[PDB]
């Protein structure tokens, strides 16, 4: 039997004669755009209102319904849908005829099973199945802290946490990418969640007796426990700071003193032969073996632990001894395994949910990476301009104590003359006992109007923390409970925060915009009077209380305004910024607002808001890490991202010494001065090549005059990458601008500009920051050079000393500790300005255009007054340079647009780099060629 179709304005509706999905819904969103819904049953009214999805169906865009035989085609100008009328599967066709993806199955309903709370009857978890057998790459997914760039093939369980920001729209090696409509925990390949160790492994202790692993307790060095515990688990919390499952007796005092260690000593062996994933959840300090071989080394400080996964072989039956040392200092642990799915499902692209109503997709056809991430803002919504100073330096502290401590920092920079735009004020600003009243400390902050007015005296900005977070002794709390806008469920569990004797403390409900609207009227009414330029949306996953159960903190959520803690698990961030944002709109309507948050979701950029990858920890493989979390960040859609340069928490040695607490790089003890400044100039290095430039932390003092004394070498090389961020303005600018009026991606995985290069695809040290420049980061301690994969089809310069490079090779790049690798494409045109101290002292400045030759090029260079709406009224400009290469001809276009303070005359001097030149990064000295340009078209010849 055939399924009836019925013929709507948005597409088709089947209905399948059996099976439990009995409806499948095509919707044309755009001419690149088709929404699938798989229903298991007859009403598309139970699919709730989307979060993530602001668009509509089309209504402009012609489509064509044929139907023949078993099958149907629904197609666009650039989209072919072919629907199984037997199962209702379907497959997507570019308009060339190509296969880019294709159903496996109607998809699989099941029971929920992680939701703590009463599940609705038409509630199920879901699964889609796609493409058994491709070789595809797959990116994107958001921000995770595991290395990924190419998920192919592995595992990513999209929650949220402090480190985790999902984003679930995914992008393919091939012309298309997916946005995964569910607002629930999802997974990307194996379905399930990872399990104890022992639940698909044969366990030996230390002996080889069957049963478990052999766990050694010691105190100091002196072994006060051995026994044999088939799952070791110190995971969560259950209430307050005592543990689901406690140290026992005879340690449980060191635990909480910091002298206790464990080891962990055993065989495991695999039931099935395939690749098994291994994830090593901890903080303290953690070491795991395998076969002899140390495979994790991990710290991170104990309130903010996560997992550190590995992939591995391994034959069913075969012994592998297992070895683990972990100081937990106050932190957590387990371990978790997962074994090979089954033989079919090994290759193929899954997504999965714990909870919804529908299977519910958006597949989204492009030629190019960035036409697929245009699909997502056409979906999700603009990336609406940021002010142009969120794109100058930020310098930030947890915390600075005192106006007078904030004003001395801003001033100690332009008293260096090192360039900044924004300082930030962290959490605690208020009077202790009351968190949520917004209300400032007259201790410490007297006069909060005339803070912002010396900062902005100053020509900076100033960010303010507000949290989601009430104390039930507020007028606020009190205002937002009356409405039933408060989850209490953290108050019944009495669950005390860390300040003082312990606040009992509730986080709101952002789930109505009626909360929103109240959570926005109060800080506009305390904190928006006084001029501040800036939210820091902290804690946003929420995170009410740290270290329970991710069932814990899915239940302190329920009930919520649309259902179940559970059913929104990934998406506080977006609602949440959004009452923000549009409340700025209603204030001021023609100045832009800006938010830095700390998590997440589909359509979070439509809120003006950047996002930052959290508490992660000073530490080399945390840097590392960072560089895959922030590509797929920017392949899911999200470009403005950032992270703590330096990493939030460092380790004790770092934070005090012999000399007690560490604020300047002076109190450290000797032997640690080294590594503190190392790490630091590598992560400043790396930050001004990040979409936000933002020095961020837990003490030591993080400040570049504060990390090195001033004229030594570290000192020097932090302040030129500082200065070289100004320099290149106009160029981060430009991209700035394109996150708006493009779709663009600023952070870039290789794939985005040599998606043919199939190399290129797994790299997750290397990306493109906007189109010209290949950034490298050092993440090695001592490293005085790194591997740098030149991607093929391009040559490549040198950045600092102008030497060209073939494309297609592996080189051991050159890397100072004064220098991080950086590579220029052939046919850049890069745009520099003059050195100034922060974005507005630039506006309309003079520029150096620098072509770097054996390439065509082409770069327009955006420009407007950098902190109004009136862009979005068409008031802006593009300076168009264009490059031809056979003729070595430059031309400067006619000026398109033009804005509220633009200057009619241009100083732009041109020049070309082909080879080694001493002056390849001296912009002010360099030998160029001056016009004087007035808006109409000029040329420049390269010298013969
Ligand atoms: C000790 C255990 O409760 C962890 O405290 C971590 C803590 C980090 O402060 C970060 C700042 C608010 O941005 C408080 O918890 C923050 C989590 C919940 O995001 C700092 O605790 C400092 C000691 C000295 O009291
Ligand atoms: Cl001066
Ligand atoms: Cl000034
Ligand atoms: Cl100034
Ligand atoms: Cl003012
Ligand atoms: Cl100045
Ligand atoms: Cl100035
Ligand atoms: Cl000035
Ligand atoms: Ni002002
Ligand atoms: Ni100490
Ligand atoms: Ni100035």
């Amino acid at each position: 039997a055939l399924a009836q179709v019925e013929r709507t304005a948005e597409g088709v509706v089947l209905t399948l004669p059996e099976g439990t999905v009995k409806k499948l819904r095509l919707q044309v969103m755009g001419e690149r755009i088709i929404r699938v819904t798989a229903l298991p049953g007859t009403d598309f009214g139970i699919v709730p209102e989307s979060i993530q999805v602001v668009a509509k169906p089309a209504t402009n865009v012609p489509f064509s319904v044929d139907q023949a035989g078993e099958k149907l085609v629904l197609k666009t100008s650039q989209v072919s849908a072919e629907v199984s009328l037997l199962d209702g599967t379907v497959s997507f066709r570019d308009a060339k005829g190509n296969v880019l993806l294709q159903e496996e199955n109607r998809g699989t309903f099941s029971p929920v099973i992680h939701d703590p709370d009463p599940v609705d009857a038409d509630s199920y978890a879901l699964r889609q199945e796609f493409n058994r057998g491709s070789d595809e790459g797959f990116f994107g997914l958001g921000q995770h802290q595991n290395g990924q760039v190419n998920y192919a093939g592995e595992n990513v369980e999209l929650t949220t946490y402090n480190l985790v920001i999902s984003i679930p729209f995914l992008v393919s090696s091939r012309n298309y990418g997916l946005l995964w409509d569910n607002n629930s925990i999802t997974r990307f390949g194996d379905p399930r969640e990872a399990q104890p160790l022992n639940q698909s492994l044969k366990l030996y202790d230390a002996e080889g007796k069957e049963g478990g692993l052999t766990v050694r307790y010691f105190v100091g060095d002196e072994l006060k426990l051995t026994r044999v515990e088939a799952d070791f688990n110190h995971q969560f919390y259950k209430q307050g700071n005592e543990l689901e499952n406690p140290f026992p007796e005879e340690v449980a005092g060191a635990y909480k003193n910091n002298t206790l260690r464990i080891e962990l000593e055993g065989s495991i062996e695999a039931q099935a032969t395939g690749k098994h994933q291994f994830k090593m959840y901890n903080s303290g300090y953690a070491q795991l073996s395998l076969d002899g071989e140390v495979v994790l080394d991990r710290w991170r400080m104990n309130w903010n632990p996560w997992y550190h996964n590995f992939y591995r072989e391994l034959n069913a039956g075969d012994k592998h001894k297992l070895k683990v040392s972990w100081k937990p200092d106050g932190g957590f642990f387990h371990l978790r395994h997962l074994d090979p799915l089954p033989a079919n499902e090994q290759h193929e692209l899954s997504l999965a949910s714990e909870t919804g109503k529908a299977i519910d997709y958006y597949f989204v056809a492009g030629d190019t990476k960035d036409d697929i991430i245009s699909g997502y803002r056409q979906l999700t919504g603009k990336s609406v301009m940021l002010p142009k100073w969120a794109y100058g330096f930020w310098q930030s502290r947890e915390r600075y104590k005192s106006s007078d401590e904030i004003i001395q920092n801003l001033k100690e920079y332009r008293d260096r003359k090192i360039p900044i735009d924004n300082i930030v004020l962290d959490w605690s600003y208020w009077p202790e006992d009351a968190w949520g009243s917004h209300d400032f400390d007259k201790q410490f902050f007297p006069d909060p109007k005339a803070l912002v007015d010396k900062v902005h005296a100053m020509n900076a900005q100033i960010m303010i923390s507000v949290w989601p977070k009430f104390y039930p002794t507020t007028d606020n709390y009190k205002e937002l409970n009356a409405k039933g806008f408060m989850f209490n469920r953290n108050l019944d569990e009495k669950n005390l925060d860390w300040i003082g004797k312990g606040y009992l403390n509730a986080f709101y409900d952002p789930f109505s915009p009626e909360a929103t609207a109240i959570f926005w009227k109060q800080i506009r009414d305390k904190i928006n009077v006084h001029g501040f330029d800036a939210w820091w949306l902290d804690a946003v996953e929420p995170d009410i209380h740290s270290n329970l159960t991710f069932e814990k903190r899915k239940w302190l959520m329920t009930p919520n305004a649309r259902g179940n803690g559970a059913e929104i698990f990934n998406a506080y961030a977006v609602p949440h910024a959004e009452g923000v944002y549009q409340g700025e709109l209603a204030t001021d309507g023609d100045k832009r607002s800006f938010i830095l948050t700390r998590s997440g979701f589909g359509g979070i950029q439509r809120t003006g808001s950047a996002i930052w990858s959290g508490d992660i920890v000073s530490r080399w493989s945390d840097m590392k890490d960072q560089i895959a979390a922030g590509i797929g960040t920017n392949l899911a859609g999200v470009t403005n991202w950032t992270f703590d340069i330096g990493g939030f928490t460092p380790e004790d040695r770092f934070r005090h010494g012999k000399k007690g607490f560490v604020g300047s790089w002076t109190a450290l003890d000797a032997e640690q001065v080294d590594e503190w400044q190392e790490l630091n100039t590598r992560w400043y290095q790396f930050g001004a090549f990040v979409p936000l430039y933002r020095s961020h932390g837990q003490n030591p003092y993080r400040e570049i005059f504060n990390i090195a004394d001033e004229g030594t070498e570290v000192y020097n090389a932090m302040v030129w990458y500082t200065k070289l961020r100004y320099y290149l303005m106009p160029y981060i600018y430009t991209l700035g601008g394109d996150t708006y009026h493009k779709d663009g991606t600023i952070m870039r995985g290789l794939v985005m500009d040599f998606p043919n290069d199939r190399k290129a695809w797994d790299i997750n040290t290397q990306y493109m920051f906007g189109p010209a420049f290949l950034v490298n980061p050092v993440y090695e301690y001592k490293a005085r050079s790194r591997d740098v994969y030149l991607p093929a089809g391009s040559d490549w310069y040198n950045f600092y000393t102008g030497e060209k490079l073939a494309g297609g090779q592996t080189i051991t790049a050159d890397a100072p500790l004064a220098r991080v690798p950086l590579f220029v494409k052939a046919g850049a045109i890069v745009p520099t300005g003059p050195l100034i101290q922060h974005v507005d002292e630039g506006l309309n400045s003079p520029l150096l255009i620098t072509v770097y030759t054996g390439a065509n090029g082409s770069f327009d260079i955006y420009e407007d007054d950098g902190r109004s709406l009136k862009y979005q009224q068409g008031e802006w400009s593009r300076i168009p340079l264009s490059y031809d290469d056979v003729t070595g001809t430059l031309i400067i276009g006619d000026r398109v647009g033009s804005f509220t303070g633009m200057a009619d005359e241009r100083n732009i001097r041109v020049r070309f780099i082909a080879g080694p030149t001493a002056d390849a990064t001296n912009f002010d000295k360099a030998a160029a060629e001056a016009v004087t340009y007035t808006g109409k078209s000029v040329s420049i010849k390269r010298p013969r």
